[PDB]
């Protein structure tokens, strides 16, 4: 059928990366889970906490799909040549630090899986990291200007051991994570912007 | 009849990103508004802040209009893409940190709409900030190269919440936010350049 | 025509990478440091951080238009056009550029560049904790054209040297002058048109 | 004959960036070996260590491949004109910093090599560093986007000393170093992800 | 044919990438290092942060003009023009170049770059506390190109050494010796030509 280089060169041909692919008159289902992979540098008097993570993010795109019959079904595209959706940490107080090479993966039906590793600091709740109740950190990422219309974010409850790819050589150890799914109004405007809240659960590790 | 492909192909045919969108005569329009979101750093010694907070400016563009009749009113565009208002922070001691996507809302009436969360370090006065009526940071923003007859910059007086948005995990506190107007000459030229003087009154917080 | 036409032309004429030498002669550009702040000051190693706004101007007669109908001054990004090579010999940092990177052209082809700069440099810092002050010497001039190509003159005229000071500032200004050099070097056997601007400051709050 | 200009139009013309070099849906075999250079910044504290090497890459594109019969067998090409594998440090706690040209070098037989010097923070076990076992830390380095079934990376078990490149001023000093080879899965997907992971022991020089 | 012309040329004729070897002759290019400050240091880490002009020649004919009527020295950005891809072996930190990037080309083809650096280097510092010193000693050349492709010659034009050295500085150069070396590895049969820039430097006494 068509090699790699042509499902590359239909992308570019139909990719409109800064055109949201709205599907009918419905928003796109952006679904975001957070990979916990380290904690680094904790402050208890000022409230800060640089983590690391992987963002698993996905969603579809029709407009990038195509007949894998006797072609590849998936590769890799730089997001550049792609529509991402505009998330942003709303508690975050640096911008994200992707360390990872920026690829996402298409499918031949539309599907897209971005998950790159990203090191941000937040200002979230720090206190008790010390206690053996640990402390609870809740990171907020959603769209920054699509709305509930345009984007809705969900968070893909996958049971899984929060700590699974956790780093066990942290200073820290997660006692526990939730994810839960929250619609905020602002007085900018009229309509409301949906954001998954995950809480970070974690404690300083004591010793033998 | 048209889809969000239209409004933004239309926009980058019309669209003068280097070019100010000066209607007849008279200046531009752009409504400025700072919403504290974080006082991170700051310093009684040196009497320097380091502050988070969104931008919220506002600003028509005719030029950008379209029928919405039957298509989306409005759409989420990247400042690349659209003019933006040349404002700086007259006191500012650091580049401006954008921790947002930056793209701006568009409206089908030429209205625009860009709100970044920004992380920037200022030099005002922190003296008093210890005590019970807190201490003074004033920011003076407006546009670094168009005088009055060109852009003029209005405080988006909106009696809100000074600290609606305000973190509860700083290590301070909003006692009080006035945003007024300023018309300042300088050396350079006779031409005199507008500004808004934001005073943020803020204390830290004492409760242990 | 309008705003959008006189950017155009500057499009069209507009050499940004070829020095508007004048019917063969050098380019006249006056450098004036309006000094803002004074921040991390370290005697034990002579390193000071300094903000302050490089007045740049020299005259581009390429650039110049009929303003008989039309606005006689326009904005426009330094990419645009062609800007001196301005360098700090004693800098020991990056020239961090905190404001927008637009120019002023005056339909005469005069051109006015005035960015905010916060920059490290390596200077005499002793004597800051004393009455006579220290006095820090900065070295700015064409880092690739010589006397014949770029001469650089300060822009003489008995303007306050604290005149846009920070009032908040651990420092006060002293004294403020500007002597112009012409240096030649083991490389070529042109000279190098420099101005040293002498920045005498101290510590205020001091013991009387 | 063909000169190097030649050669290098050759690969842009058929060289691509965005597209793996696959060979009849069979991985791209890539081999990869870390020439450690120097140790800095550790911390058994925080187990984090900051680590320079170099990361020496190998795979083949015969697409570019030529004849060198009477021309340059080898050239060097700019790593934006070629596909270059998407490797990374999964326990990387910070962004690669490249400190030497991004170029590499296509042989006349297609064969790529890509030898960056890297400078990165890892989170890895440091306990024992200041002892004569020393301390083991683990990098794991593979494909980030690209599954087993097209990528796949071996490490080349040639004969080379460890501390061979390694810094005599470095603080401490490699006592072994030995590169495996690892295939995991992920809740993302059913494919697996081949990664290299090298084994760095060191400990802390003791002149005593 | 005015600046905009030869400019328009150079910007036209140039390859960036591809490495303008005269016949089958390698590209011969000179590295000088010229001290302007050394910065932070420390004995325990052997660790040094360096500020210094590199200057940088060589030529490439194929830039080359008639400037019997015009003019014989123009200023190009580098990011026009091919460029030795030298690099510090013992750096440690990318090189900060804290000058507009623009080199000087001449009429002939010879292109002049010399852009002010600050960078980071694992060197031997022992001793910089002490009437003797330490001699820090940093090799610089191509990082791709080996002794076929490109020669790296230190200028041996007789000069001074802490002649741009800054005065306020907490160390002082006792001397620098720009030697011309060759290196080799167990990847690549080929040398790569560098150069040994060793320098001499001790804390200046608190007095
Ligand atoms: C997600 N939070 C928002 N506002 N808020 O006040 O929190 N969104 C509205 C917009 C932000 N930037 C543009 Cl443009 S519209
Ligand atoms: C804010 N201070 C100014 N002038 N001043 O003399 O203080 N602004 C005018 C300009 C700044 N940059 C250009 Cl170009 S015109
Ligand atoms: C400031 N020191 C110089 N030479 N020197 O020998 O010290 N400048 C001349 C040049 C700098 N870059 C180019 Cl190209 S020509
Ligand atoms: C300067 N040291 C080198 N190798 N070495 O093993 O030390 N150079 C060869 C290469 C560098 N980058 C590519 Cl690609 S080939
Ligand atoms: C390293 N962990 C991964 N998945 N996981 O679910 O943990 N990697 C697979 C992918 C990474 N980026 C894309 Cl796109 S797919």
């Amino acid at each position: 059928a068509a090699d790699r280089a042509d499902i590359l060169y239909n992308i570019r041909q139909t990719s409109r990366p800064d055109v949201i692919p709205t599907q009918r008159d419905r928003p796109v289902a952006v679904s975001v889970s957070l990979k916990f992979i380290n904690i680094l540098e904790v402050n208890e008097i000022t409230n800060e906490v640089d983590v690391v993570f992987w963002q698993q993010t996905t969603w579809s795109d029709r407009t990038l799909a195509w007949d894998s019959s006797h072609s590849p079904d998936q590769v890799s595209v730089p997001i550049s040549s792609l529509w991402v959706p505009d998330l942003a940490a709303y508690n975050a107080i640096s911008k994200p630090e992707v360390l990872t090479p920026q690829l996402a993966r298409v499918v031949s039906d539309g599907e897209v899986l971005y998950m790159p590793s990203i090191r941000q600091r937040f200002s979230c709740d720090v206190s008790g990291v010390d206690t053996e109740s640990g402390a609870t950190c809740r990171i907020k990422i959603g769209s920054w200007t699509h709305h509930s219309r345009e984007i809705s974010v969900d968070p893909t409850t996958e049971n899984s051991d929060d700590s699974e790819y956790f780093s066990q050589y942290s200073r820290f150890e997660i006692l526990d994570v939730t994810q839960k799914k929250n619609s905020v109004t602002y007085s900018c405007c009229p309509e409301a912007y949906e954001d998954v809240e995950v809480s970070l659960n974690f404690r300083k590790k004591g010793r033998s």
